[PDB]
């Protein structure tokens, strides 16, 4: 009937403070065979934080691609997308040095995934390349 019950500090350390819980869902780095995906990482400095949301959510949100997905891991920003994903030149630039260039993105960061060309004021990069081996996807004797 009258049931105290005050914390359970006395208890915390074994009832769901000891459940193993880092050995239930992993997932911490699978691997990828043989993947056509658009990957790219960028450091996360107050430089990506802000790009990123225009660059992506602008473009990639109001017409581009509903891919362009984000990924915060350790530290860094993970944008992965399916097919091919293409940064625009002044968004970004912009807030990241107006006047800046388009080359400035995948020219040597913590990684960037992708064939990437540019155009005018935008640049595209790709990850599929429609498939180097479209008719030679099987060669054998």
């Amino acid at each position: 009937m009258s049931v105290n019950s005050n914390a359970y500090d006395a208890g915390i350390m074994g009832l769901k403070g000891k459940d193993f819980a880092d050995q239930f869902f992993a997932d911490e780095n699978q691997v990828v065979h043989e993947s056509d995906t658009v990957v790219l990482v960028l450091k996360k400095s107050d430089e990506i934080n802000t790009f990123i949301e225009e660059i992506l959510l602008t473009d990639y949100k109001k017409n581009v691609n509903p891919t362009v997905n984000v990924e915060d891991r350790a530290g860094y920003w993970w944008i992965k997308a399916n097919g091919k994903i293409e940064v625009d030149c002044d968004e970004i630039s912009e807030l990241l040095g107006r006047q800046f260039n388009v080359y400035d993105f995948l020219v040597d960061v913590s990684s960037t995934i992708g064939r990437a060309y540019t155009l005018g004021n935008k640049f595209t990069i790709t990850s599929e390349l429609m498939g180097l081996d479209r008719k030679l996807e099987d060669y054998h004797a």
